[PDB]
C-alpha cells in the first residue's frame, strides 16, 4: 500500500552531473577556453540540445515542470561524487563535483538562510565509475562505490547542517547497459559498482533523515530503468542499445526517431527517457 505523497514543491537546487546538467558544463567550458585554460574543451560539444547532455531536458528539469517549482541547477557534466569532475583540467578553474557544487551553493547565500521549503535534488555518481574505468584507477570498485556513497551522504549532511531539510537523492542509473560500457566490456564491473552503491546508500541516508528530522526521498533509477527496457513498446521505444547520436569513435547522423531511442549518445538518455524519469521522480510529490 502506498504512502501519503510529500507536501509540494516550489523551489529546486539540483547538485549532480550530465544526467541533470542543464547548461553549467557550457556555460563554465566557455569560460575555460576564454582564459585559456590547459586541456579546456567546449562541452557538451555541437551534436546536443542547448548544453543539456541529450536531445532535450534532462530529468530534473522534467521533474520541476511537473511539480510547478522552480529550479536552479548546480549540475556539471563529468561531476563527481567528490569535489573534481571526470575532466581533470576543470580543477584549476573550478571544483565542479558534488562537494563544490554545494560549496559553491552556500558561498553564494548573499547572507540569506538556506530555504528549508526548498527540494535539494542531487544525482551523482556515474563519473566516478567512468572516471576509474577510463584512466585505470587502482581502487578495487568495493572501495570506489564505498567513497561515492561517503561522498553523496557527506553533501547531504553538509547541505542539512546550514539549513536544507527536503532532499531527493537518486540512485545510480543502470551503468551496465550504457553503450560505452557494453562496447568497453565492463559490464560486470558496472553491475559490481552499481549494486554496491544502491544497497549502502538508502541505508546511510535513512540514518541521516531520521538523525536531523529531513524528509529525504529516493527514487532507484535502477528499477525504472529495467521497467521501461522490459516493456518498451509500453512506452513507445524501440532501440534500447544503439546511440540515437553516435559520437564513437566519431559523429555520425542522428537517427530520424530519437522518441523511440532510449540512448542520445554513448553514455546519455534521450530527451524521452529524461521525460519518464522526471515523471517517475515527481510520483512521490503533490502537486
Ligand atoms: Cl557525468
Amino acid at each position: 500500500h502506498t504512502s501519503p505523497l510529500l507536501a509540494p514543491v516550489r523551489q529546486i537546487h539540483a547538485f549532480g552531473d550530465s544526467y541533470s546538467d542543464n547548461g553549467e558544463s557550457q556555460r563554465l567550458t566557455r569560460e575555460m577556453l576564454a582564459k585559456g585554460i590547459a586541456g579546456a574543451q567546449a562541452l557538451p560539444g555541437e551534436v546536443y540540445w542547448q548544453g543539456r547532455w541529450s536531445n532535450g531536458p534532462t530529468a530534473v528539469e522534467v521533474l520541476a515542470r511537473q511539480l510547478g517549482a522552480q529550479l536552479a541547477d548546480h549540475a556539471v557534466g563529468g561531476a563527481k561524487s567528490g569535489a573534481d569532475n571526470y575532466y581533470g583540467w576543470m580543477s584549476a578553474y573550478r571544483h565542479t563535483g558534488l562537494a563544490g557544487q554545494v560549496d559553491a551553493y552556500l558561498a553564494t547565500l548573499d547572507g540569506k538562510p538556506v530555504d528549508g521549503q526548498a527540494l535539494h535534488f542531487i544525482f551523482v555518481s556515474a563519473a566516478d565509475f567512468f572516471e576509474h574505468e577510463d584512466f585505470a584507477g587502482e581502487q578495487p570498485l568495493e572501495q570506489l562505490a564505498g567513497s561515492s556513497v561517503a561522498n553523496i551522504r557527506a553533501a547531504v549532511q553538509r547541505l542539512g547542517e546550514a539549513g536544507a531539510r527536503r532532499f531527493l537523492v537518486v540512485s545510480s542509473t543502470d551503468l551496465s547497459v550504457v553503450p560505452a560500457v557494453v562496447a568497453g566490456n565492463r559490464v560486470e564491473r558496472a553491475q559490481r559498482y552499481l549494486q554496491a552503491v544502491n544497497a549502502s546508500l538508502p541505508i546511510q541516508l535513512a540514518a541521516l533523515r531520521k538523525t536531523r528530522g529531513l524528509e529525504l526521498s529516493w527514487f532507484d533509477h535502477l528499477t525504472f530503468s529495467r521497467h521501461l527496457r522490459r516493456n518498451p513498446a509500453r512506452y513507445g521505444l524501440v532501440e534500447l542499445d544503439a546511440p540515437c547520436q553516435p559520437t564513437q569513435p566519431s559523429v555520425r547522423p542522428a537517427c530520424a526517431n530519437p522518441d523511440q531511442y532510449y540512448f542520445w549518445d554513448e553514455w546519455h538518455p534521450t530527451r524521452r527517457v529524461h521525460q519518464l524519469a522526471g515523471e517517475a521522480m515527481a510520483a512521490r510529490y503533490a502537486r
